[PDB]
């Protein structure tokens, strides 16, 4: 095929997304590369796309989708983002300026075992697919497994729970693989984790009520990003710290990344507000991706202009 | 007829409501249909009454489907209704239960939500009442009861899965049950059936304090899950709601227990997460059968302990 004839307005399987990664790289090999950062619990490769115009470990933007496997609009938007980057580089001046200074890393399927499971067995699967000693229940919540307030209020110690934090921080290879990549890279400037649903744009912390020292800057940037997002279809997002805007969550992704010095640590909750919830119709994939892209541009532009 | 009905498939609201009428027509001296209210969207709310006579005999209340996405519960309820009419006058043990107790069965406790899981969103949980100032719809009917209402274990955020609503009994689906139970006045056991997690629980959900009847309820819980396991080996855990799953305020059996209904229980049926709410139709009848054994255990205890 080609990525020009790929159907961005439908949901795809893991194999189809993985094939898309290869085709995108084959079509754009001086712009895009595919990095394997690990293997999942069940042995599947974990892939990140690196978009770059040169240099050695340039300051970088990290974007990940699908860490909760049932949130299908996120992986679908990720595929759309990947194609959009290759379309706009060298054509759109604003985005070209971003990529001329920063690299972008995009992990489209952050939880491949869960994603496979949502296609084969249980559409509403959330967690990883690891076995837990002393339990028959399967999986750890990858968004409770990070080393930031790990195991504190805002997660469950029950292995059968949707928010089970796991036996120890980074027990899940899908999480440890990202941690290892981020620490080895050492020059990640923004980290954006994309989830659905609720229509929120949030910054740290989720595990405690104390505001981050950078709250004023992150709140202003949030306001700018949701303004940009709403400009296209009028989609209304709220924003704030995780703990204020949704609820307390311990061991979650951007609390950790912020603790590593990544100032521009954000998470999106995409469409909708519950009518379809995780079952967002395919006809809403592209509108969701388009409006989200405007918000992403806002954050990346801010990152570019504040070295 | 109810003899040609397919019990091993999931049905629509229309199909279940047709089933109610068929069961009544086929068993006119045993089964009747009572309308206890209308939903927010105007759908009738029906309870089946199984009775062999008397004037407001002591009764068992069983409800399924208060959380609409929990499809194995309504499917099990349909099977229970048929099972009652099959076994009465055939099975000595059950016949003895129904010769003293009435059984009330509410198969679709949240009809608007159930309709919505078929038309629009298979994972819909709440009622379908509108909330001013919010883009979100619906109240969690299992956080809307007047027992620890609005305390820790529920949300004040209208967009939340566990939104408790403006005040206790604000949801007509809940108040309809409250009104019926209070008017009846002789409900001896109240069993709320949910999925999933494979649990049999007793109060409280909203606080850690044990109920005064905890030893009796705990031992009955053990007996019931032992009975359930006897058929396929399905393993249920048991305990108070707050110890066995998590804290939940304004929930159903905390309220019923507070009204003096000692034998207040809730089931979480199959499975433990593999399919979760999406339990295959092939597991409907095994789920219903094993749960029936547990229900029989609770009903016989209720029968023998006024
Ligand atoms: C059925 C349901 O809606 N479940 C929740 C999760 C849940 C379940 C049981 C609980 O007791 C508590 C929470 C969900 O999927 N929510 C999704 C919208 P989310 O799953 O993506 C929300 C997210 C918090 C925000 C966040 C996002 C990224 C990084 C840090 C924080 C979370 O709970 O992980
Ligand atoms: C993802 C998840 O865990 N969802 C929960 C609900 C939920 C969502 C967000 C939260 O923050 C907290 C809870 C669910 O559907 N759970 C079902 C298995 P349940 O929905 O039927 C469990 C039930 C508690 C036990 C109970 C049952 C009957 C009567 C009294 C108590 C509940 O949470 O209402
Ligand atoms: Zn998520
Ligand atoms: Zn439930």
């Amino acid at each position: 095929r080609s990525t020009d004839t790929f159907n961005y307005a439908t949901y795809h399987t893991l194999e189809e997304i993985y094939d898309f990664l290869d085709l995108l790289v084959a079509e754009n090999p001086h712009l895009v590369s595919k990095i394997q950062i690990g293997n999942t619990y069940e042995g599947r490769p974990i892939y990140v796309l690196k978009f770059s115009t040169g240099g050695s470990k340039r300051p970088a933007i990290w974007i990940d989708t699908g860490i909760h496997s049932r949130e299908w609009v996120t992986q679908a938007s990720g595929v759309w983002f990947a194609k959009k980057i290759t379309q706009d580089y060298g054509q759109d001046a604003a985005f070209t300026a971003i990529l001329d200074t920063l690299d972008i890393f995009l992990e489209i399927v952050t939880n491949p075992d869960g994603f496979a499971f949502t296609h084969s067995t249980n559409r509403m699967w959330r967690k990883t697919r690891s076995h837990t000693a002393g339990s028959l229940c399967i999986g750890v919540d990858p968004n409770r497994n990070w080393d930031a307030g790990f195991g504190l209020s805002g997660a469950s110690s029950n292995p059968c729970s949707e928010t089970y934090h796991g036996k120890f921080a980074n027990s899940e290879v899908e999480v440890k693989s990202i941690v290892d990549f981020v620490k080895d890279h050492g020059n990640i400037k923004a980290f954006i984790s994309i989830h659905s649903y609720s229509q929120l744009l949030m910054y740290p912390y989720g595990y405690k009520t104390e505001p981050v020292p950078d709250q004023d800057e992150l709140d202003q940037l949030s306001k700018a990003a949701v303004t940009a997002l709403a400009s296209l279809y009028g989609t209304k997002f709220n924003y704030g710290s995780i703990i204020k805007a949704i609820y307390q969550a311990s061991g979650s992704t951007i609390d950790w990344t912020y603790s590593q010095g990544i100032k521009y640590s954000f998470t999106f909750e995409l469409r909708d507000t519950g009518r379809y919830g995780f079952l967002l119709p395919a006809s809403q994939i592209i509108p969701t991706a388009k409006e989200t892209w405007l918000a992403l541009l806002t954050i990346m532009e801010h990152t570019l202009n504040h070295p």
